[PDB]
DNA sequence: AGGACCC
DNA sequence: TAGGGTCCT
């Protein structure tokens, strides 16, 4: 059974709310610092040459008169990812989150509903909103074609309600499954959609230009299939399955080569409430361990926060570090009776134990809370 | 714990 | 070269 999935992917999340709380950085080119790095910048900015992850240097010695503000502090990206997400659970209750800033929504259901209310003379005025891949032509006697055009008229709505009611501007693409949409919600950027036609899955497929554009391949896979003398979609779509599973495992083998395919059965869950709240932070360098105690007790404060506003106990703690020039972990339960709810000096004596278990009295410091009821 | 992947 | 997240082994 096909289905009608929709990608809903927003414009520079991080500069796009930085503009929205002062509005004096409209008409500048705009980029979020996190240290040394420009994690994401406006549009105006990227036409100026600056791109998503250069750091400061780079950024401002191809835009010297680039904006820079903070955002080492998510909590505003973060509430306005989930007013995002929960304004989406209105039109379909199964939505999965990517990130902070990319939706999926399986809209099969809300299509096949509102087909069922259309007369017939009405089922010929079905138009397209916004962009066909490819430039594709339109068959309204193809039932795959008249479903996906609705989906793409539930998308413009989408985009619509995201920036009537949180003044948010952001991309769509509707397709058939999750790795097709999330591939041509970015052909038309920014602030636009696009839709997939199942005759130009290929045509996108190719488009690409390495392996490492599909989403499942990352750095190790990617790097791993250079060695074999895959390089483009195609030599991944006609390498020999055999040989795939027994240097990468049956899984990895089958599932990324079914997506070099564009086939991607993998089904839309609903992410709902978090599954882990964390902060951390980088430094240059904390051997003071009485010093990473006053870090450790600043990064707990404010999840303390986070974590009690969401009405949820986390049943289990976690501790990470980076060793100088590669992460750690340790983890324990959280007493019953300290979960009733001054939780602070408690717990700092439970993550300096996991402190001092790690390392023998320094480059990051994260504190994670997981296990939630 | 760690590792892979994602944004 | 940041600050987050998911799920799997
Ligand atoms: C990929 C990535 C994103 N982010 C943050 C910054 C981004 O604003 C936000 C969403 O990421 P993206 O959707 O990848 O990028 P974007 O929305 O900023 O840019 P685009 O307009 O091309 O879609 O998440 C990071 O902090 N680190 C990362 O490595
Ligand atoms: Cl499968
Ligand atoms: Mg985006």
């Amino acid at each position: 059974s096909s289905r009608v999935i929709v990608h809903v992917d927003l414009d520079c999340f991080y500069a796009q709310v930085e503009m929205i709380s002062n509005p004096e950085l409209k008409d500048k080119p705009l980029g979020v610092q996190q240290k040394y790095l420009v994690v994401t910048c406006n549009y105006e900015a990227r036409k100026l040459g600056v791109k998503k992850l250069m750091n400061v240097r780079d950024a401002k010695e191809k835009c010297p008169q680039l904006v820079l503000v903070n955002g080492e502090d998510l909590t505003r990206y973060r509430e306005m990812s989930y007013k995002v997400t929960e304004l989406l659970e209105e039109f379909s209750p199964v939505v999965e989150r990517l990130g902070f800033d990319e939706n999926f929504v399986d809209l099969t259901e809300m299509v096949e509903k509102r087909l069922q209310q259309l007369q017939s003379d009405e089922l010929s005025a079905v138009t397209v909103s916004g962009h066909v891949y490819n430039n594709q032509s339109i068959n309204l006697l193809d039932v795959l074609h008249i479903r996906l055009l609705v989906g793409s008229q539930i998308a413009a709505e989408m985009r619509e309600a995201m920036y009537n009611q949180l003044g948010l501007t952001g991309c769509a693409g509707v397709a058939s499954n999750k790795l097709l949409a999330k591939l041509v919600s970015g052909v038309f950027k920014p602030n636009q959609q696009t839709v997939l036609l199942p005759e130009s899955c290929q045509h996108l497929i190719h488009s690409l230009n390495h392996i490492k554009e599909i989403p499942g391949i990352g750095y190790k896979t990617a790097k791993c299939l250079e060695a074999l003398g895959i390089n483009s979609v195609r030599d991944l779509q006609t390498f020999s399955p055999k040989i795939l599973e027994k240097e990468l495992g049956i899984s990895v083998a089958q599932r990324i080569q079914k997506l070099s395919f564009g086939e991607d059965n993998s089904p839309v869950i609903l992410s709902g409430p978090p599954q882990s709240f964390s902060e951390e932070d980088s430094f240059k360098k904390c051997s003071s361990e009485v010093e990473a105690k006053n870090k450790i007790e600043e990064l707990l404060a404010s999840l303390l926060n986070r974590v009690c506003q969401d009405g949820r106990k986390p049943h289990t703690v976690r501790l990470i570090i980076r060793r100088y020039s590669g992460r750690e972990s340790r983890q324990c339960p959280i007493p019953s009776h300290v979960i009733q709810k001054d939780v602070m000096t408690p717990m700092v004596d439970i993550l300096m134990k996991l402190f001092r278990n790690m390392v023998n009295v320094l480059t990051l410091l994260s504190v994670c809370f997981c296990n939630l009821k």
